[PDB]
């Protein structure tokens, strides 16, 4: 684990979501806009990540990008159904990412607690791991998704 900082080249490449919280389970549920499938991340030239990933929009799997710039060391800035401030708190390069965001439209915010895999699933121990992270944020167990149990549109993946 590298909780202290990281690199951007080792983060690079293809990942899935695993788990996903919010303290606004309305973000995360079917139809909502933070209801994430991310694929791959690339490190551009800028600093800045570009992330691709998949939502189900209107039963559809779908695909969308988006570019991230850097503000922070582990922390970045994206424009996406509001302004996005997101830290990765955790990164094993191999494994996977456990990172914490905040969106902001005016003055209405919402919490988002996330979990990326080098692969489709992860050991029952960090999910537990990332429960007790979830916990102490205020994001409360019954607003835990785990991804696994449904449609990650891995159709429109590669």
């Amino acid at each position: 684990v590298v909780t202290s900082n990281f690199d951007a080249s080792k983060i690079a490449g293809e990942w899935y979501s695993i788990l996903l919280a919010s303290d606004a389970k309305e973000n995360i549920e079917e139809n909502g806009s933070m209801r994430v499938f991310v694929e791959h991340i690339r490190v551009l030239d800028n600093s800045s990540l570009a992330f691709k990933f998949q939502r189900k929009v209107n039963g559809e799997c779908t695909d969308f990008y988006a570019v991230c710039d850097k503000v922070g060391d582990g922390v970045y800035t994206v424009a996406y159904y509001g302004e996005n401030k997101f830290r990765l708190l955790e990164v094993n390069y191999s494994d996977y990412v456990i990172l914490h965001l905040v969106d902001v439209n005016g003055d209405k915010t919402f919490q988002l607690m996330e979990f990326y895999g080098r692969k489709p699933d992860v050991e029952p121990k960090l999910k537990d791991k990332f429960v007790e992270i979830c916990q102490q944020y205020g994001i409360i167990k019954e607003n835990i998704i785990d991804l696994t149990k449904i449609d990650r549109c891995f159709q429109l993946r590669g």
